């Protein structure tokens, strides 16, 4: 195998690195996987389809302009170059290789499109028509947007967008399911907690966080239990950043944030789908859980779960490993159909006060078709009132002892509106047996005399009842 000759490929340290601090993408390229036959769409502010490093891979069938209702996602050019982001993301996935221009995409032989949908009023309908674009042609969608990262918002997809997720994973891609790759958020400076973002907190999105070049949690990172894995992005001014295509037919070395991590993940997922086109949306999440690598990512919260995998709320299961993903995909056996076990926990409302603990021993639908012995996602769907929402911290402990932070204190969240059946999600108990005692902890982290009531706690388990590996 001959590595790319593009002039900025040596600057693509997160691909071309020879020091083991990279996404192990050359190993997938050398196995023969470059994205041939896979179609990725960037849902953002448009795509410069004539960019010299994108035109060769551009796919109009992966593209649309939802803001102006036309097929052409070309960005709106302004003095401030406001609408450059989708072009930057597109080049991360699928910039052309070996053409003397800028660098390369992770999946540099994949086809790449863009939906122009952020440059206007972004309604539920706009989101839904974007997520649902051409779902039997587009394989993978990448989205680096969502509710405001102000550290005080709790919001998620409204009805049309949630319907789009369900239709995408159910009937999209020939019934295998659209793969929705999501950036987990950029609200770190505001102490944001990403389970308060219903797009990344969804089980239907494959949520990705960032690590800096030196292996640290960047300033902009949000921790939460819904994140699945990590790719490199930007950090401090001594650390390099992401190198990609830019607006006006240029090349940038300064693409940043979790917004740059999701496209890199989408590219790795494209290589993986080339290696096994029959993978379902759930298979892909299993592959990420099994192959991602904690090594040399620094965090104070690495914990071993019940099947011996290390997990962090900053990083999920760790860095994506493209070579390991494509290798494991090739002979992967499709997972069994998804089961859903609904357990309504409370028999009475519970005062929260300073601290509340709810313990319940469950059988996980023993004796029923939805019996789960192998967990995938778990949710604690909570309905509660509280006088100052951001003083709450919430944890969920699985029977195997895995402590998931469902909500960390958010100092800017002064809301008195509480949570209305909010489905806090954790990936940290993946492959555990969920039978046994679960513990929900709700704590007032402030010295104030705060008050409220938990009125509903539904534990929702997803998973199967067959096919476990020996614990790591
Ligand atoms: C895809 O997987 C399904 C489920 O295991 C199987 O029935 C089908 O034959 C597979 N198709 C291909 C082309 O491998
Ligand atoms: N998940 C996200 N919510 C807001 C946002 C901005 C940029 C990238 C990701 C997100
Ligand atoms: N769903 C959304 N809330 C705020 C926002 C900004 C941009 C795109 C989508 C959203
Ligand atoms: N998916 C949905 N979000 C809100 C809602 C109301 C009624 C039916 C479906 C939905
Ligand atoms: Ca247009
Ligand atoms: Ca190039
Ligand atoms: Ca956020
Ligand atoms: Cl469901
Ligand atoms: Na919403
Ligand atoms: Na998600
Ligand atoms: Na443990
Ligand atoms: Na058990």
């Amino acid at each position: 195998y001959q590595e790319p000759t593009d002039p900025k490929f040596p600057q693509q340290w997160y691909l071309s690195g020879v020091t083991q601090r990279d996404l192990n993408v050359k190993a997938a390229w050398a196995q023969g996987y470059t994205g041939h036959g896979i179609v990725v769409s960037i849902l953002d502010d448009g795509i410069e389809k004539n960019h010299p490093d994108l035109a060769g891979n551009y796919d109009p069938g992966a593209s649309f302009d939802v803001n102006d209702q036309d097929p052409d996602p070309q960005p709106r050019y302004t003095q401030m170059n406001d609408n450059r982001h989708g072009t930057r993301c597109a080049g991360e996935v699928a910039a052309v290789a070996n053409n003397g221009v800028c660098g390369v995409g992770v999946a540099y032989n994949a086809r790449i499109g863009g939906v122009r949908m952020l440059d206007g009023e972004v309604t539920d309908a706009v989101e839904a028509r974007s997520l649902g674009l051409n779902p039997n042609h587009i394989h993978i969608y990448s989205a680096s947007w969502g509710p405001e990262d102000d550290g005080k918002t709790v919001d998620g997809p409204a009805r049309l967008a949630e319907e789009a997720f369900f239709r995408g994973v159910s009937q999209g891609r020939g019934g295998l399911g659209s793969i929705f790759v999501w950036a987990s958020g950029n609200g770190g400076r505001e102490h944001d907690s990403c389970n308060c973002d219903g797009y990344t907190n969804s089980i239907y999105t494959l949520s990705i966080s960032s690590a800096t070049q030196f292996g640290n949690v960047p300033w902009y990172s949000e921790a939460c239990s819904s994140t699945l894995a990590t790719t490199y992005s930007s950090g401090n001014q001594n650390e390099k950043q992401i190198v990609t295509t830019d607006l006006r037919q240029k090349c940038t070395e300064s693409h940043t944030g979790t917004s740059a991590s999701a496209p890199l993940a989408a590219g790795i997922i494209a290589l993986t789908l080339e290696a096994n086109k029959n993978l379902t949306w759930r298979d892909m999440q299993h592959l990420v859980v099994q192959t991602s690598k904690p090594a040399h990512l620094n965090a104070n919260d690495w914990a071993t779960n019940g099947v011996g995998r290390k997990v962090s709320h900053s990083y999920g299961y760790g860095l994506l490993d493209a070579g390991a993903m494509v290798a494991l995909a090739q002979n992967w056996t499709t997972v069994a159909p998804q089961r859903k076990c609904i357990i309504d926990i409370l028999t009475e409302p519970k005062d929260i006060g300073k601290r509340l603990e709810v313990r319940k021993t469950v059988t996980a639908c023993l004796g029923e078709p939805n019996h789960i012995t192998r967990l995938e996602h778990a949710q604690a769907r909570l309905t509660l009132s509280y006088n100052r929402r951001g003083d709450l911290a919430i944890h969920l402990v699985s029977p195997m002892g895995t402590r998931s932070t469902l909500l960390a204190a958010r100092p800017h969240d002064y809301s008195a509106d509480g949570f209305n059946d909010w489905a806090f999600m954790t990936t940290h108990s993946w492959d555990e047996d969920p039978s046994g005692e679960w513990v929900l902890e709700i704590e007032n982290t402030s010295e104030a005399n705060n008050y409220g009531t938990l009125t509903k706690f539904t534990l929702v388990l997803y998973g199967t009842a067959s096919g476990s590996l020996v614990p790591r």
